[PDB]
């Protein structure tokens, strides 16, 4: 797995959101969000990082720091 993906999946599951729901919320495909959770990936774009962080109640810095 990966650090950004660990963080993203952990917070999503703690917020009670399915993969499909969080992807829909952030305007992402389900496969793209799965890739962020489970594969080495380019950092999400600033708008998508903002959407993901806001959906999960954390700062974008959560994903940008180690």
């Amino acid at each position: 797995a990966t650090r950004l993906g660990e963080k993203l999946r952990d917070l999503r599951k703690q917020r009670g959101l399915t993969l499909e729901k969080l992807a829909d919320m952030a305007g992402l495909s389900k496969s793209y969000l799965w890739e962020l959770e489970n594969r080495e990936s380019q950092r999400p774009s600033a708008e998508k990082l903002t959407a993901l962080a806001d959906a999960l109640g954390v700062g974008t810095s959560f994903f940008l720091e180690d």
